[PDB]
DNA sequence: AGCAATTTAAATAGGGAAGATAAGCAAAGGGTTGACGAAAGCC
């Protein structure tokens, strides 16, 4: 289910970004979504504490 | 005690043999490098 997953992730710390300095600096967390760059292919990153979340049936 | 000459021509061709093989092993490791969240003493 997708609406599940997306509260799932809303319960959590709940963070959809584009641009971020945690890649930078792990101990950072700054994450950034920026509207204009967004397209028909753009990949698009999200965050939450130690990657929680649950798995569909396909496990992912 | 330096003086030692000039031109001219330097071979055309025919051949550079194929047949064989070119190992099989067994190894090639992991040891650290984790930030948020949550109890839980402690100024």
């Amino acid at each position: 289910m997708i609406k599940e997953m997306i509260e799932d992730f809303i319960s959590k710390g709940g963070l959809i970004f584009t641009h971020s300095g945690r890649y930078t600096n792990t101990n950072n967390s700054c994450f950034i979504f920026n509207k204009n760059d967004i397209g028909v292919d753009t990949k698009v990153d999200m965050y939450t504490p130690k990657s929680a979340g649950i798995k569909n049936e396909e496990g992912e």
